[PDB]
């Protein structure tokens, strides 16, 4: 499975994930290729900020969704 993540700068990454994979999940790779703390970043899909803990599948986020990702700080 492929999400789609774009940051402020507006530069695509594209993460290979689990339907089951938390938000917490998806931070954590997003530290891997980026270097930003989980605890920094924010996700926004569709306009509403994703809560960690909750699964990918909980949002309906599939094959190719896009998440926004913010920095806090």
């Amino acid at each position: 499975l492929q999400i789609f993540v774009k940051t402020l700068t507006g530069k695509t990454i594209t993460l290979e994930v689990e339907p089951s994979d938390t938000i917490e999940n998806v931070k954590a790779k997003i530290q891997d290729k980026e270097x930003i703390p989980p605890d920094q970043q924010r996700l926004i899909f569709a306009g509403k900020q994703l809560e960690d803990g909750r699964t990918l599948s909980d949002y309906n986020i599939q094959k190719e969704s896009t998440l926004h990702l913010v920095l806090r700080l």
